[PDB]
């Protein structure tokens, strides 16, 4: 009786009202494109004073729902295919030419051995390798990071979503928005929530991380765009909701393999027409854009069905009162 | 009685026959690779007459189940790290050197201020910035699009699918197909449905869009490959089905942030051995290849189970006739 | 009675114990980054002796949960925008200048026709096209593959997973691992299962494929990282499990469109400051990193619920004994 009343207020309140069992349900199809904007300034020894724009710091220039911003670098310039001393390690160091077998090439060595034992320094000797030479120096990445200015960059996240079942199509560039707004706006929770242009700093900040620490060794940042919509409500809700979360760094007590980095090169022909190359070991933050969402709308079918499934339990309450 | 007959013809006709409840069900594992083929010809002022092949128009040259074809460009050549006037805006324009604070660098400005107010034109003056100079001119992208010839390009979409539960493996390159066929064929609904090489024009066309309009500002095109298979039927069905849909452009009344474009650069060392750079703001169509599918096959287990679940409702019909 | 005992030992043994119906269930959120390491050596006619490092063989240098390693190439150097004979085909060959309509450009031709019929050889004549010239020669890719040394490369697969429902975060770089270990280790089943650095050779090998065959025409390799965890057990299990599978090559009887390859270019300005280009048709193996997993943990709610659903069937056994 109070059991009846409980499970009857349950198959209406819980499952019909609260769990939206009067609704058909579809899940989102999404597409995103991104654009980063900004300049960073570096002074190092020696490129002189250097500026990095979007075509300098986004590697590759286009990905599907992901973007990588360069933050720190170690740059080795004027490399050519030639011979040089390996960088000194237990594995590399040597006393005589005998220590170095010609042709020996192991995954963690600087190249293919000549092999000759040659001076790496005044003090140390090392196997001579055929490689892109000079080798990249062995150093920690700059702190503060070279590309620190990246914190002030902005990224337009453009997102088209569709809900096939409902013939529903929307963009995260909302109808109350227009071109001029995008000429100025930068997303803020308080004053500009509808601006789909985010300061990178703000993204990692809102995830409770510090851009200028992260930009040293790099990392991975998630951007979740959630479109959860009641289409029984007007089409004016069904707006996306952004949340930001740092994706790497699972056991932060660890100094083991921190951050994100990769090597890439730029190639040139010099005077003689022999390839010379610039190698960059870049650190940066990969930004993963992930889109989710579910749209309900009223249909009688799952309502009836859910009610039918509801009475089956609601009566079996009073049935199991006796049936034990 | 007619209620019985109705819900009994239901647990056979609806759920056992029509809804394939006699079947185990697995979902597809897929892998795709793509290849674009074609040349486009441009004449502009002034590169001279120029040809663009696959290595020119596909950025980057390889992605996982996505490919981007360049369609329109704005090209700024001979850039060097140097000083120049910002492009004139409310934000950039100035009267005195005082208007420009040295070092000021905002995300939407052309570079880092010197700062000096310098002539942009006869009429206007603008903050001098340290940047890649000259700056990209401010213009609309060419209509007709530079790379219009891209409409005639072809793309081989190669797709390997597998169904783990059924030990089932197939390719969208069908057994009735062979090498010569691929030497000539281009996919058509009527004469060549089994040719997995598609004219780009035909893809966007079949989605009811116009290539030569889209190629102006760019866009995103979906290609859905659906493998839905009854493996009780011979392995000769279980063929993929292609449908094409334009992914961006949710509220087409909008002039706000239309299409798809990105900036990318090519780098050179000049005589003096100082980096000079070509910058392209490219527009194009990203093609997203999306693969789905479900394979059923006969198993007794879910058949029995579904029947058992069927009688429970079929009898409870006659039970709720009285039980109200 | 033995029916009762059977279906009661079933709703405990099968569904409560074996199917873990006492458990809440969440599925994995994952992020991966990768790093390839190694040098390959080539001798060909004629680049001289050549070394390929990570920045040479990984195209593009960064992808999201995928990496492509170059294995074989066909390299055409010193290309310029200029006129040359098309490569001889039924489509290309000709007798008179009339055979070649100026401006004719079809997707499978080498360029835009001048059109002039010009000597391709002593024996054959072919339409002159405006193209990047000389054209890439028509040949099979080298066997053995140029980049065979790639078999010995290593790849660090770094994987961060999270389970939102359980506030659970882990990395595939396990707590019992540290920096030095990564300085030396290479994953083996027997001696080094916890080393997340894999020899490429071993990956394709363990999938029962032969690296030096695959590296000729290229291919697609899957790497599945499965995190399936009982969090009722200590956090010390909940380790990932790696399995490797070749993704392409569905109907291996086929010589039709085998492997994986793409064209890409490197651009240079020569003396005169006219663009010259190197074109590579590269073959290689794309490595797809795919992460899955499910975590259960004890909650009373689905336990009670499952038991309630269990008695409904357990009694209806004895009910349908009579009710037929
Ligand atoms: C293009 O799209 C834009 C974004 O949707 C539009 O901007 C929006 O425009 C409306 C008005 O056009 C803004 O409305 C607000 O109204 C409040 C009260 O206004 C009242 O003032 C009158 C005085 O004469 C009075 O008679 C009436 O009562 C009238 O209604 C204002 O107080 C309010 O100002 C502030 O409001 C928010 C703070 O809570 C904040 O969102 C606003 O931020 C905006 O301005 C600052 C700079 O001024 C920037 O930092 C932001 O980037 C942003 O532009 C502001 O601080 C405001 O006037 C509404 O705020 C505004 N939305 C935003 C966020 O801009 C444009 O109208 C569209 N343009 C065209 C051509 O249609
Ligand atoms: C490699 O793989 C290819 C694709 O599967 C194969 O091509 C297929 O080959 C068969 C025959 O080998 C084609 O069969 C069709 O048969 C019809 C009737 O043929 C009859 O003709 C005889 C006359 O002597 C008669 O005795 C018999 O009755 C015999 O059966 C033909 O009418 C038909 O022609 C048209 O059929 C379709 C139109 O509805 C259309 O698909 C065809 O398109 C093809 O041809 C045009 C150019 O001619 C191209 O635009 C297309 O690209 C395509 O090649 C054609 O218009 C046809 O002969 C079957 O059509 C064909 N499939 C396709 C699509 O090519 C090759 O046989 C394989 N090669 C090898 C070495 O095995
Ligand atoms: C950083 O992280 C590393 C990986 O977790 C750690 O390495 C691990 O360290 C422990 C010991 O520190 C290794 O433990 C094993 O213990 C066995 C028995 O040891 C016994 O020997 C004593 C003799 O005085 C005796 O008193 C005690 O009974 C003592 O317990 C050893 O037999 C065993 O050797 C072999 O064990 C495995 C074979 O079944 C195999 O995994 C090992 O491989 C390792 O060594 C070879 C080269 O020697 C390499 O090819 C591998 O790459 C690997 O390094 C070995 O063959 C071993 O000592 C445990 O094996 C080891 N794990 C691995 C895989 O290295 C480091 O300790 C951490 N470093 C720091 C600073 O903490
Ligand atoms: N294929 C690979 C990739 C990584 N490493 C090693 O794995 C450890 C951590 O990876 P990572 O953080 O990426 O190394 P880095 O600090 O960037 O150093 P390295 O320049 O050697 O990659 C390093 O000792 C690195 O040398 C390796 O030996 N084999
Ligand atoms: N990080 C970004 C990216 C975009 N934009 C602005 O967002 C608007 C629309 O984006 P998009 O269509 O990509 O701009 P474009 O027409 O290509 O112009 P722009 O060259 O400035 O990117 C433009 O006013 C653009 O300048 C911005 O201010 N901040
Ligand atoms: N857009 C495309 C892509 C592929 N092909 C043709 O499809 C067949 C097989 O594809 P693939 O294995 O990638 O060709 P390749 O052997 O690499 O030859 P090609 O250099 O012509 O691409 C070849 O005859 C290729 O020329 C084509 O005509 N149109
Ligand atoms: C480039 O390398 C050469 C030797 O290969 C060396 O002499 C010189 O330092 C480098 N040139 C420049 C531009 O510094
Ligand atoms: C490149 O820039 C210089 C000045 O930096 C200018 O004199 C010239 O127009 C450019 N050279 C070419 C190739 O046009
Ligand atoms: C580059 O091409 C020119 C003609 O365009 C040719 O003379 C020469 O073989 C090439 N130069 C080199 C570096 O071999």
């Amino acid at each position: 009786r109070f059991t009846q009343a409980l499970v009857i207020a349950y198959v209406i309140g819980y499952v019909c009202v609260y769990n939206k069992g009067y609704q058909d349900t579809d899940t989102v199809l999404s597409s995103v494109t991104t654009k980063v904007k900004g300049i960073a300034l570096t002074k190092t020894s020696e490129l002189g004073e250097r500026i990095w724009d979007v075509a300098d710091y986004i590697i590759p220039p286009q990905e599907d729902g992901s973007f990588f911003v360069l933050t720190n670098m170690i740059i080795t310039t004027n490399q050519t295919q030639s011979k040089c001393a390996e960088n000194p390690t237990p594995a590399s160091t040597c006393t005589s030419h005998r220590d170095c077998k010609r042709g020996f090439n192991d995954a963690r060595g600087d190249g293919v051995r000549t092999g000759r034992c040659v001076s790496y320094s005044a003090s140390v000797k090392t196997c001579e390798v055929l490689s892109w030479c000079p080798l990249e120096k062995i150093v920690d990445p700059p702190n503060p990071p070279l590309l620190a200015d990246a914190e002030r960059f902005t990224v337009l996240i453009k997102n088209n979503i569709r809900y096939p079942k409902f013939n529903f199509n929307k963009r995260n560039i909302l109808p109350n928005i227009n071109s001029s707004y995008l000429t100025h706006c930068v997303f803020s929770r308080k004053t500009d929530p509808d601006c789909p242009i985010f300061r990178l700093g703000d993204i990692v900040g809102e995830a409770e991380e510090d851009f200028q620490i992260m930009a040293v060794r790099g990392g991975v940042m998630g951007v979740q765009i959630r479109w959860d919509c009641d289409l029984d409500m007007p089409q004016s809700w069904c707006v996306p909701r952004y949340t930001f979360r740092r994706l790497d760094n699972k056991d932060p007590d660890n100094n083991v393999a921190p951050g994100y980095n990769f090597r890439f090169a730029k190639y040139y022909k010099n005077s003689d027409g022999t390839e010379t190359r610039t190698l960059i070991k870049g650190y940066g933050i990969r930004f993963d854009v992930m889109v989710f969402g579910q749209a309900g709308k009223f249909n009688i079918i799952p309502t009836l069905l859910n009610i039918g499934a509801g009475l089956a339990l609601l009566g079996l309450v009073n049935v199991i009162c006796d049936w034990i």
